[PDB]
C-alpha cells in the first residue's frame, strides 16, 4: 500500500551502504559489492577535478544560494544491470553510463569491469562531476531552465560536455589530455570537425561533438587561454547576448580553426602519452598525524601567504583540512599573464610541500580564484589548500 516506503526500501536493498565526507557535504550511497577503495578514489578525484576547474573558471562562489547541489550525492549500483532499477526507484533515465540531475544535487552511477565499458567508473565520475561543478559555480540556474537554455537550448551544448570531457583529465597540477577522447578523433584531418561547426553542435547531431568539443576545451587551455577565460565570464556573468557574441566571431576567426587543426594533429600524434590521470595510491597510505598548527605554518611559507585561517572537517575514513588565504600580485600583467604566475606559484608550492618528510602533503590540492583589484589597483586572489589530516 505505501508505495514510497516500498521504494525507500528497494534503494536500502540495492543501495545499502552509505560513506560520508566533508561534513556531510558529499554523501555516497552505494550496492554492497562497490569497493570502499574505490569510494574513497572518487573522493580524492573529486578534488583534483575540483581544484583545476577553480583554477580556470576563477569562481568558488557557488552562483545561487540554497540549491540541492549544496549537498552533492553520488548514488552507485554494484552493476549495470542493476542500474536499470534507478528509472524504477528514482525516476532517471537509465539509457546512459551515469546522470547528473542539477536540481537533486545527485550523481548516478555504477561500478563496472572493462568488457562493460571503455570507462572505469573514476574516469567517468570524474567527467560527470564536472557537471555538477558546471551547475554549481559557472551556469546560473539550474540545466535546461536557466537563461542559457532558453531560446536556442543548444548554445552551451559544445561547451558544457567538451569541457566536461577535459576536466576529467585533472591532477593536483594541472588538466592531461585522456587516450579514450583522443582516440576517437580521426586519424584524417578533412574528417576533424572545424570550429564552426563544433561551436554550433548540439545533442540532435549525433555524439561526435563530444570528442571535438574535448579537443577544443584543451586546445583553450594550452593555446587560447583568452578565449577560456572569455568564455567563462560571460556564463558566470548570465550573459547570453555577450556569448552568442563570441561564439560567432570564433567560429569565424581562420587563426582559431589554424590552431584548433594543429592542436588535434599534436593529440593524436602524442596519444600514447595520454593514459588517464587516475588518482594516486599516496591518498591511501597512512601518515602520522600532524598539527593543523605546523600544517598551515609550512603553507604559509610555501604560498607566501598570512594570516590564513586553516578549519578541520571529518569524513567517515579521515579527518581533511582547507587552508584559506588570501595572495596579492605585486604585478599586474594582465590577465592571462597573471593566470600563469599563479598557476604556476600554487605548483611550486605544492612541489615544496610535496618535497618535505611528511607524506601527508602528496594529498593536497589547490586553487587560486576571484581576482579583483583592491584599494590601490593591486590584484587579489583567494587561495585555498585542502588536504588529509589524518586516516581513522
Ligand atoms: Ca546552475
Ligand atoms: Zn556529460
Amino acid at each position: 500500500t505505501d508505495i514510497n516506503k516500498l521504494i525507500e526500501e528497494g534503494k536500502k536493498h540495492y543501495l545499502p551502504k552509505t560513506y560520508t565526507f566533508d561534513n556531510g557535504k558529499i554523501i555516497i550511497k552505494a550496492g554492497d559489492k562497490v569497493e570502499e577503495s574505490k569510494i574513497q578514489k572518487l573522493y580524492w578525484a573529486s578534488k583534483e577535478v575540483k581544484s583545476q576547474f577553480h583554477r580556470i573558471i576563477g569562481n568558488d562562489k557557488p552562483l545561487e544560494v540554497g540549491n540541492a547541489d549544496d549537498i552533492l550525492t553520488i548514488v552507485i549500483y554494484n552493476n549495470p544491470e542493476e542500474y536499470k532499477l534507478n528509472k524504477t526507484l528514482y525516476g532517471y533515465s537509465v539509457d546512459n553510463g551515469g546522470i547528473y540531475i542539477e536540481g537533486i544535487g545527485t550523481f548516478f552511477t555504477y561500478e563496472r569491469t572493462p568488457q562493460e565499458s571503455i570507462y572505469s567508473l573514476e574516469e567517468l565520475f570524474r567527467h560527470e562531476f564536472t557537471h555538477y561543478l558546471q551547475g554549481r559555480y559557472l551556469i546560473p540556474g539550474l540545466f535546461n531552465k536557466g537563461d542559457f537554455y532558453k531560446g536556442n537550448n543548444g548554445r552551451i551544448t559544445w561547451f558544457e560536455e567538451g569541457s566536461a570531457e577535459f576536466f576529467a583529465g585533472s591532477t593536483r597540477t594541472s588538466v592531461l589530455p585522456r587516450k579514450s577522447m583522443v582516440g576517437g578523433l580521426s586519424k584524417n584531418p578533412k574528417e576533424r570537425f572545424n570550429a564552426d561547426k563544433l561551436l554550433h553542435s548540439k545533442y540532435s547531431d549525433g555524439w561526435d561533438f563530444y570528442k571535438y568539443g574535448y579537443a577544443f576545451s584543451d586546445y583553450m587551455y594550452n593555446n587560447n587561454k583568452k578565449l577560456f577565460s572569455d568564455l567563462v565570464s560571460t556564463m558566470k556573468n548570465n550573459d547570453v547576448k555577450g556569448y552568442e557574441a563570441l561564439i560567432e566571431e570564433s567560429s569565424k576567426d581562420s587563426k582559431i580553426n589554424k590552431d584548433y587543426e594543429y592542436h588535434m594533429e599534436n593529440l593524436v600524434n602524442n596519444y600514447d602519452n595520454y593514459t588517464i590521470p587516475l588518482v594516486s595510491d599516496d591518498y591511501m597510505k597512512q601518515y602520522d598525524n600532524k598539527s593543523l598548527h605546523e600544517i598551515k605554518s609550512d603553507i604559509e611559507k610555501a604560498m607566501d601567504v598570512k594570516n590564513s585561517q586553516i578549519t578541520k572537517e571529518s569524513s567517515q575514513y579521515f579527518d581533511t583540512y582547507n587552508l584559506k588565504a588570501t595572495y596579492t600580485l605585486s604585478s599586474n600583467k594582465g590577465e592571462i599573464s597573471n593566470w600563469n604566475y599563479m598557476n604556476n606559484k600554487i605548483n611550486e608550492a605544492l612541489n615544496k610541500l610535496d618535497n618535505l618528510s611528511w607524506g601527508g602533503y602528496k594529498t593536497v590540492t589547490a586553487y587560486f580564484s576571484n581576482p579583483r583589484l583592491n584599494s590601490n589597483n593591486e590584484v587579489v586572489y583567494d587561495i585555498v589548500f585542502h588536504g588529509l589530516l589524518s586516516h581513522n
